[PDB]
């Protein structure tokens, strides 16, 4: 089966359901469910990550990221290091996260 | 599908159409109802319809015009401003218009 | 689609067809309705359509030719100025060409 | 009917048959032809204008064109000017012309 | 397709997949096997079956991941080095991982 | 349809492919034959076939490859050279390779 973790964003941008969750380019994962957290207004995603994948540790990092220039937006899953560590499990929370990107920030930075 | 109307006034709404969608933080919780040009002003009035359960906006919020991805679609970006709530048929005062691609050509050559 | 004529001599049209949406502040309000060379001049008139529920156009207001996103079709922008009123068989004396790729690409490079 | 114009360029790029020649981007010909001359080994291209343009000077250039970014390549005929000017007819040849761009070369300039 | 199995392990494969060509001076001369994240150390290990007329490649040659033109599908480019021959079953150390346009993006801002 | 071959050797070859268009000034007179890697020297060998009525091409001239347009298919260009002529069989010493994105992101950022 699989196991869930929540990692809460401030910025989704494409990410829907069924997204998939991958370390490295490979995909070990998938999101499960995407809300807004009541209190916080701040996007709350829900993943579900394959089973065999036990030693990724609370300390590794989500990125939101796309696929070529025009392609899907993905979970980009980066292996956290292992100071007292703990390995991540069903229910968790990764806590270090990266949000989208947006355009016209990008714009606004590079033309000012 | 319960939802309370709001209002946003715009220089410029861009590729904006009707139930094109409204989300924070990229989570969709609105859809834009209506576009109309102030009788007066000649400026963009856009009408939109946000789904109820999203009560505790403020009116200090933001409204911005994007676009998904690259060559996607347009949308309406609610940013959360910080902490008068915003009722039905209340006005968001704070409003981005939709980029130019002539104008930020002619602002990054020019 | 009750509506009033209006002229507007550019020195490029560029991707501008029949049927080209004319908008004010990305709403559309109008159409052109004909492109034609000036037959003395060489230089491209375009005939515009605009619905006649938008009659208070100064004629100090400005047309634009622009693009929709990055690669879709061109239209024409119509900015208002500030305050005579634009009648049926009116000229806009104020236009702004469409940008050339290659010109842009001269001046980006060069 | 139509009559008959001529243009070498060293470089017609995308240019094809029945491609569009328009002035201020008004289609007003089309290319009839496009031919290696036998000697110079340079593209001829045979165009067709339109009968009822009539006053085209032979100071009038022709500038091969794409049509947004990735669009097809056309002939925008810039109209010459009005010393001894001569206007254009069947079978006349435009002197004045301007070659496709090429995107190695371009990138060869932006990067060196 | 008579062929020789080689290890490839990566930082990141990014587009890569099952039956992704491995090309030689843009040459195809073998396919992507398999991709699988190593248990132990969670990096991309990357099978790849190379054509048996290719033997003469000495185990100096690097890997680095590329995308056809701009958007194509991503590939893997095996360069041949300077001259011990690789055998069915070695592994190639010296690879060089698939570009992130976030990280690329970040570079060209910050 | 008659033709005489013609070969040219590259570092890499890049989107090329049997049946590739061989133009010069953009004009398509020839196609690519064949591509293989050279067994000693594992580089990219092309066999051209030229139409038989472009005779007079020097041996001087070069072979660039290109993408037509921004996204479209790969070609060689051939350079003619200024004023010994190339006849069946003999071999372009000057050619030029196909640019590799990954390497011109590397020259633009490093
Ligand atoms: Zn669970
Ligand atoms: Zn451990
Ligand atoms: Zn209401
Ligand atoms: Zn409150
Ligand atoms: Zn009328
Ligand atoms: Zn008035
Ligand atoms: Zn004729
Ligand atoms: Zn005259
Ligand atoms: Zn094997
Ligand atoms: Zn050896
Ligand atoms: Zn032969
Ligand atoms: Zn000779």
């Amino acid at each position: 089966p699989t196991y869930t973790l929540y990692a809460t964003f401030d910025n989704i941008g494409g990410l829907k359901a069924r997204s998939p969750v991958s370390i490295g380019g490979v995909v070990v994962g998938r999101v499960a469910d995407i809300t807004l957290d009541p209190k916080t207004y701040l996007p709350r995603v829900t993943l579900e990550i394959e089973q065999r994948y036990n030693h990724i540790p609370d300390t590794s990092s989500l990125s939101i990221r796309t696929s070529g220039l025009l392609g899907e937006q993905y979970l980009a899953l980066n292996v956290g290091f292992e100071l007292g560590t703990a390995i991540l499990k069903d229910g968790d929370t990764i806590q270090d996260t990266k949000s989208a990107m947006v355009l016209e920030d990008l714009i606004g930075q590079f033309l000012y």
